[PDB]
């Protein structure tokens, strides 16, 4: 990231700290939890609203020392009152702006926000799980401020969970108790805390909605898939992701040795010896070297992250993913709660910055063989069958005789988001009680209000609605500002928080009380539908057939001779 954007960011960080101070009030409050009393504080917003804030509520023991890489442990209760008037640190990660490692192993906290601690009615509880490819992210209000949602009468909860190798190391040897998915197990424990404590904050424990974007959507989907969470919540929203996205899981059991060897491990590839070395390493050393773990071959085959959610090699008490996600869909309790899913109208624009530094990626579209789903592709991607499958992809996205950068990013929209969504819907339809699933398409484009991901994707002055552009209209961030009440951005904020709050409340995202939705008839998807309908969210709200449908069917056609793997 440029020095200009670095200094720009440092300043906004300095501005955030002062604005945070200025929007703090002297009205502190104490709430009960099952682990003890917590002290919160009332905060203000730039729109002259206010909310009660509890940050730094632990839901697990700090996963340090002998607990590194292990499933989370219930936290120790306290006598007296715990200070929750400040946030804790984020999980150890590379700061995308600075390039330096930041955060802490001591990161298993959540934050609780509401405009009223003693509401007349038990309120809907909305639980946000952040994305960041399971390797970055936080619940800090500089990125995920509740300032917009607290205009609504709900309780909003933002969780953290372990990232990177510290969250997702996985070792085959059963004796070592490192099966993988520690970070997902973190989420499970936070959800359990939420179920048992939201009532203390005005929440209705019988009306909880879990939602997340990108890896947070994959996370939400995992929480709907695993038996560990059966009946814990009542609606789910998957924003630009789910568990069967190719980036959402990986078999990484062999990569722990590689990481160790990157960090100076001397010895043999043995799970016990590799673990012992990894247990003593500085956590910042491991996280910084994570970028080097994937092989050239793995990158070529579109493995995006070395460590992430995995199929656990053996079962344990807290096991979250005993089988591949496709399999877990067959029996998933979450198939039977109201569900909303969606994507932006140009997801793949997110990969602009990556394409810039690696222009040759565009030549992958010559045959598109590298984008053929890995389960269908041969190892070298040289089989004539793989060339045939790649030709189907090529026909779907290459518009001229030579592929362009926009063809690449259009392709990415489907490989990473739209096609996995299609597969999920079709799979789920064969295993559901009949609860509704609604689709949205976020198609609102502005650069008058942005979020820091625009900086990371190098999308300043860039047109189209990228992966993460919707976050701007759900959460306050330190790059935001007060918008005029009549502006299209402000209207979109009210629309997005409105629909999300309507869906969380009733399991149905339609309400006549939301501006622009007067002529909207938002029906869910049925198994018999050959064409998906979605609410296209733009300056106007309009129900349309998913424009991406034709391309989606073209991807599906690669599976013509392998229907059992679709
Ligand atoms: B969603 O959580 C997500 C989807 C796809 C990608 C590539 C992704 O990467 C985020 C990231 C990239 C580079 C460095 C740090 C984070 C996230």
């Amino acid at each position: 990231v440029s020095l200009m954007e670095k200094l720009k960011w440092k300043i906004k960080c300095i501005e955030n700290k002062f604005l945070n101070y200025r929007l703090t009030t002297n009205e502190t409050v104490v709430a009960e939890t099952e682990y003890g009393k917590v002290k919160g504080v009332k905060r203000l917003t730039v729109y002259d609203d206010s909310y009660y804030s509890f940050e730094g509520i632990p839901y697990a023991q700090p996963p340090v020392g002998e607990l590194r890489f292990k499933a989370p442990q219930r936290p120790t209760p306290w006598a007296g009152v715990r200070d929750c008037c400040n946030h804790k640190d984020k999980s150890v990660q590379v700061d995308f702006i600075t390039g330096k490692v930041c955060g802490s192993e001591d990161c298993l906290y959540l934050s609780v926000y509401t405009n009223n601690l003693n509401p007349e009615t038990k309120r809907p509880v909305l639980v946000y799980i952040h994305g960041g490819g399971f390797i970055i992210g936080e619940n800090h209000r500089d990125m995920y401020g509740p300032d917009y949602f607290i205009k609504k009468d709900v309780v909003l909860i933002n969780i953290q969970y372990r990232l990177g190798a510290l969250g997702f190391l996985s070792l085959n040897s059963e004796d070592l108790n490192v099966p993988g998915n520690a970070g997902l197990k973190d989420q499970v424990m936070a959800l359990r805390w939420i179920k048992n404590n939201c009532a203390n904050f005005g929440g209705n424990p019988d009306n909880i909605t879990v939602f997340g974007e990108s890896a947070g959507a994959a996370s939400t989907h995992y929480m709907m898939l695993t038996e560990q969470t059966r009946g814990l919540f009542h609606r789910g929203i998957l924003m630009s992701g789910n568990a069967i996205c190719p980036w959402a899981n990986t078999q990484c059991q062999h990569r722990a040795f590689t990481l160790a060897k990157l960090a100076g491990y001397k010895g043999e590839d043995n799970d016990k010896d590799v673990l012992e070395f990894l247990m003593k390493a500085k956590p910042q050393d491991l996280i910084k070297l994570e970028e080097k773990v994937l092989t050239l071959e793995e990158r070529t085959n579109k493995v995006m992250f070395p460590f992430g959610p995995t199929v656990e090699p053996y079962q344990t008490a807290d096991c979250v993913l005993p089988k591949h996600p496709r399999e877990m869909v067959k029996t998933a309790w979450g198939n039977s709660i109201p569900t909303m899913m969606g994507n932006t109208s140009y997801e793949g624009l997110f990969f602009t910055s990556i394409l810039k530094q690696m222009p040759l990626l565009v030549k992958e579209l010559e045959t598109c063989v590298n984008f053929v789903p890995s389960e269908l592709a041969d190892a070298e991607r040289t089989a004539p069958e793989t060339l045939e499958m790649g030709a189907k992809i090529k026909k779907a996205h290459v518009t001229g005789e030579t592929p362009t950068a926009d063809n690449f990013m259009d392709l990415c929209s489907h490989f990473y988001f739209w096609f996995p969504m299609h597969r999920l819907l079709q799979l789920r339809f064969n295993h559901t009680s009949g609860t509704p699933v609604y689709l949205y398409r976020f198609d609102f484009d502005s650069e008058d209000l942005i979020n820091p991901y625009r900086i990371m994707r190098s999308g300043r002055g860039v047109k189209g609605v990228s992966h993460t552009d919707e976050l701007t209209y759900f959460f306050w961030n330190q790059l935001a500002k007060r918008m005029p009440k009549e502006s299209r951005e402000y209207k979109t904020i009210e629309r997005m928080t409105g629909i999300w709050t309507q869906f969380a409340t009733t399991g149905n995202p339609y309400s006549n009380e939301i501006e622009g939705m007067e002529n909207v008839s938002w029906d869910p998807i049925e198994k018999s539908d050959e064409v998906y309908k979605c609410l296209n969210i733009s300056d106007e709200l309009k129900m349309i057939d998913v424009p991406e449908m034709g391309k989606i069917k073209q991807w599906e056609s690669m599976f013509e001779k392998h229907r059992d793997l679709f």
